[PDB]
């Protein structure tokens, strides 16, 4: 009869945002076919440059998930619980250049983005408990989903105080 | 004039990621510059746990985007390219308990979540332009959105090839 | 001729801190000398419990006001004025259980509040000059005094900036 | 379906203990950290003064909220339940002088006054019931509000016996 | 009945140093919000620079006024004096370019200017009094305030002999 | 044909700053260079006192305009741009007394401010675009011009957020 609150801040508004979808046919493995880690290279990418689009994925767990949480006091912490996180890593490399000029040179610009999800799981917890977490992470910086950018670009800015 | 492409292999189909909102109301500011990293307190939580939810905010900006990035060539680097760079981190604290049994204990699992972006920003570089690398980065885990969690599931499981 | 003047900064604003009353006739005598310091007790509570509210209230007095603010000079020490000085601490022992549900256990919650005011009392300070430090030290964690609790849930939450 | 019960004596009669707002705009941090103590310099007083009126807050919290109360058997801790605890402490320093003789000298009246509210939090203590403790140990010194200042005056003509 | 003499030469004559004003809504905490030092971000800059204008304000105080003044012996020295000085210094980033020529490149010229101004004070310095040695600091290099920038303009010339 | 934009926000109004002539007559060449800080002497000041108020001016140039400024690209830094300073600082010394009483004492009060300025001048960087700086730095402290000292004041207060 165990359920699962989450001990957050919850409006009951909600914004779509909207993923395009990214092909597997393209990617090749790279590194660590079998293992825990593994990296795909892109290869609907310019053939003809030194880096190309990759995107890494690696999976760990741990025994003791309470490592770093002292201030949980362990007659409050689930003897059961075991931590599994996991880490993607996406490197992208886009190119500026305009065919109007051919003179004009044509640069590399690189843009590398990375998520790691590090959750206490017991047998209670579900696979849609744990995609809340993502979607809350991300909920403050796209508060309208793919509909308007602003948060996201006074991030660029450098104004880190989101909430004030 | 110059275009920018994204070196990338994109899909024709589009999924919902369906955020819900996450009020600013109840975040209360308690540490960090702008110059260091911003840190709020979600006050709609427990009082009665030592531990409560929170969500940091850092951001960072170099006239020297290229400096990680090895293979790339002078001759393809944009002199006017900059590197922005945020970071999120949400830590919440979840609750179990039932309330059929008031003699069962009761515990505190932690969850965390993290999304660093930096991206290489020209003038051509738009704020959709840099949401499209963390919308391509979360699009593999989330390939159809919230409708399921088949992926992120596996991600969970160990098992860390998206891709195959 | 004399005035005294606060040398404080004050609003034009105003709040009722509603206060329910106390009644005398139920407290009694338990520790102390009726001179300097007595402790009563309120035989309004739970027989059957080895605690049981108690208010206590302590009066001292000093012929040298200036002792502790070493940073006065005596160029400006009112040597006619004298320093009067109170402490009063409640303690009460809160009762949860649910009648629903008496199979529940009963808990005892204890709770504790203490006021110190020390003032230098001349001939001209008089009975309102201080009570208003006692009002002042209240206003900012009762800012619209009993029309809503929102600074003391900071303070309780542990957000000691309450002016910012 | 727990309810807590003040277990305490309380009557029909309410007073307004009428609170004049002190801005928050003029304060500035002089000592402390942000996160455990802080204290605030009110920059509305006399520049030409060694002394100037300070306002301190300090916030701690422990997880074992049974250590000093000795005499609740385990069978009546609620093992939930959590220590919260602030301090305030407010030092004004007044002015006293006459302007029809500019002769006579002024003179500096330090006054202070300090508030220690320590709670035990469990999930259904509210913020109402917190600040219920504070206004119930104002009651006895208070019995009209600001209406009069009687009992509060005898407090500091010396005389403890509150409630007879 | 005491009076402040400046113990300075000063003419008949008069003019009008005519600032713009600069509105507080585009600026923006950066550090130190509460504290005795704070930086503001003026926002209505170019949004995608790595450098944009700043103004910080910082104020000091200290109980011995006198210190490095040496010459002023101590039955000159009034004991009720006390130090207090302020500082601030803006930056601001100017950005040449011509929109005949969009080939032409862009340039950030950095400009920063600073003002210290430590007084000593007792009861009868005046806010106008204290203003005045900032009007006295300016006056020589902006002898015809805003109208004529001759003086300005040799001391950019590396002329630094302007009384001769 | 190349503009200079101060990306910067500024207003519609404008004020006046009073300044009051400082007549070059009474001071006198006292130490220094063009090479070292020339230090003029006020002798219209009471030759009685071992201190009397003193001006200096030094100002110096250099061919790396942005050595200080780190976060400017090459490709926005005009190879032809140069770095001119100066620096001015006034001591006066008022005194203190009363034609009332021959008895009481005489003080002398130290009193001193320093403004520097440090601009990038181009070929477009024009005297007036340069004591612009000097006027924007000067605004936030004095916005109604020697109207009124409200800012000035909070500056010595100890208060330093101009801004808010």
């Amino acid at each position: 009869s165990y359920t699962i609150d989450i001990n957050c801040s919850t409006g009951d508004t909600q914004a779509n945002l909207v993923l395009t979808e990214i092909p597997a046919e393209p990617y090749v493995h790279v590194s660590g076919d079998n293992k825990s880690t593994i990296e795909y290279l892109d290869t609907g990418s310019d053939n003809s440059l030194l880096v190309r689009p990759t995107q890494q994925f690696n999976c760990v767990s741990s025994q003791y998930p309470y490592r770093n949480y002292s201030k949980i006091p362990r007659s409050q912490q689930d003897p059961l619980a075991v931590r599994r996180e996991f880490y993607t890593r996406r490197v992208e490399y886009w190119r500026k250049a305009d065919a109007s000029n051919v003179d004009a040179p044509e640069y590399t610009l690189p843009q590398s983005c990375s998520i790691r999800l590090a959750s206490t799981v017991t047998k209670e917890t579900t696979a849609a408990d744990i995609a809340g977490i993502v979607l809350r992470t991300l909920a403050p910086i796209f508060p309208n989903g793919s509909g308007d950018w602003i948060k996201l670009q006074q991030l660029i800015d450098g104004l880190p105080r989101i909430f004030g």
